[PDB]
């Protein structure tokens, strides 16, 4: 009965990994079906990354200037188009290992699974939380483009994410699996300015409840606030406003717990103004943001 | 170019899981060519496990009492011994996901990946150490014994760790894949003390390593020690001590740092004495010593 930052199990999306090369850069793609999806700036020449007309780069592209290797079995395109800033290859094979999948767009505070993968080999998983801001802070190196990310409902894979770019805060941005960006980032080798990164408070509470039931309890105190006043010390602490629709997600876990939404917001906000003085909550010295309720509730009760 | 707690792809071992019933008791098996491993107590009621004795209830146990489920198809049991703490079942069918696979015994401060599965499916993944009182501080609840500690090298997969039990401190206990129990440890309920859990000190330098090398650099001072001064403030805050072992095996990330090894320990050495002072390392606000030398390598080097 512990608590630790869990990933998804990655064999099922695993075997959806590809590499794809066009002329010298090459990445992950992702092979479901008979198509292979990957960062578009794989036909980017290491000097166009600058400004790079993805239109005018495409039209010069054929078929056959792009090698998809899945393993050391070469796959052969004959169709391939674009969608945003996603490059959608037809391959003359269906992947045997497609699973139920499906492409969803995730939003602000949700997590998800990040399957870090190079030259179309896995490297490994690690949980991720899509920031207020739209960014992820992960760890990604050269050739990591293409990696997705990815939730897993009983059997079927929740597609959400694909790596493309660093941001010069070390910080990372990507896209939908629809090519989509998440946030007003593009991809070109540019100071691309993040926006401000809030904290997303009701992943916050729902850490603090899986603390109570973890024993971890020496920061409930004997106070409570209402949402209004609770929300205005949030925004001087660069938190999330906390809205009714929050307060109900956490209410299953304030079952099982005890205490009331509003009593575990009155003792996040007295933990804000007057800091944990040198005491750890569930082995951290720092409020962790990256648990959703969900999260929380699938760890102690055994999701698989 | 981030910096975060990373697991191995599970996907080789998902494979490998089944689920193993003997009475009313159902845990986890691993399935690996015609022999499947699990823990030798589902073979306890659950008024046993006070005071049980192992070898008067085996023999009370025959081939057709044990139930092993691989997915909905499940397997004939033909022979069945018992290794220490685990129970080994010889099954008619060789497991065609088998991989490359190794039992090692892994020692203290080292790391491993942790598929947590229930009713043999799996749950998630994460990666966990072996502490220097040969405790983990995973996160298991009822069930989940069975579930193995992995690491993988190339296509190899390292089997390390197998759950068995929960210790009174929240940290968990468990045995190698040949059943010895990682510490003074046996299969029973009774308060069982973990010994005093000391900080691998190596994995801190390493993980500190990874900064610099993640551009979080504030701690670097302009100060210097000797080994056996630096070991000496070491033993006063339970530190490791740091032999020359340890610094041999941080040379090549001391290599690609520039900093001398002794003279991180120098810069540990005053953080230890001072605090962070309200700052953060890689965004943790404490010393963090789950990650190996080879860890923070492999994540610097995209190793597959
Ligand atoms: C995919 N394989 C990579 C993955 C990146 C590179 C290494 N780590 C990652 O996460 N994708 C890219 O390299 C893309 C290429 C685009 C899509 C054509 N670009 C970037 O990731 C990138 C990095 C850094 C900057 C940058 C510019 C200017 C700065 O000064 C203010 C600055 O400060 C640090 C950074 C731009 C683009
Ligand atoms: C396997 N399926 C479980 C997994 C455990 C239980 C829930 N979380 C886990 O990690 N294994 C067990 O339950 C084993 C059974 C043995 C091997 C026959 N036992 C325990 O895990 C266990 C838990 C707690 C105590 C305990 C006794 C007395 C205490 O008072 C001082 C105390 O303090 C908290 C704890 C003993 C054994």
């Amino acid at each position: 009965s512990g608590f630790r930052k869990m990933a998804f199990p990655s064999g099922k999306v695993e075997g959806c990994m590809v590499q794809v090369t066009c002329g010298t850069t090459t990445l992950n793609g992702l092979w479901l079906d008979d198509v292979v999806y990957c960062p578009r700036h794989v036909i980017c020449t290491s000097e166009d990354m600058l400004n790079p007309n993805y239109e005018d780069l495409l039209i010069r592209k054929s078929n056959h200037n792009f090698l998809v290797q899945a393993g050391n079995v070469q796959l052969r395109v004959i169709g391939h188009s674009m969608q945003n800033c996603v490059l959608k290859l037809k391959v003359d094979t269906a992947n045997p290992k497609t699973p139920k999948y499906k492409f969803v767009r995730i939003q602000p505070g949700q997590t998800f699974s990040v399957l870090a993968c190079y030259n179309g080999s896995p490297s490994g998983v690690y949980q991720c939380a899509m920031r207020p801001n739209f960014t992820i802070k992960g760890s990604f190196l050269n050739g990591s483009c293409g990696s997705v990310g990815f939730n897993i409902d009983y059997d079927c894979v929740s597609f959400c994410y694909m790596h493309h770019m660093e941001l010069p805060t070390g910080v990372h941005a990507g896209t939908d699996l629809e090519g989509n960006f998440y946030g007003p980032f593009v991809d070109r080798q540019t100071a691309q300015a993040a926006g401000t990164d809030t904290t997303i408070t009701v992943n916050v509470l729902a850490w603090l409840y899986a603390a109570v039931i973890n024993g971890d309890r020496w920061f409930l105190n004997r106070f409570t606030t209402t949402l209004n006043d609770f929300n205005l010390v949030a925004m001087k602490y660069n938190y999330e406003p906390l809205t009714q629709d929050h307060v109900d997600i956490l209410g299953p876990l304030s079952a099982q717990t005890g205490i009331a939404v509003l009593d575990m917001c009155a003792s996040l906000k007295e933990l804000l103004q007057n800091g944990m003085n040198g005491r750890t909550i569930l082995g951290s010295a720092l409020l962790e943001d990256e648990f959703t309720p969900f999260d929380v509730v699938r760890q102690c009760s055994g999701v698989t």
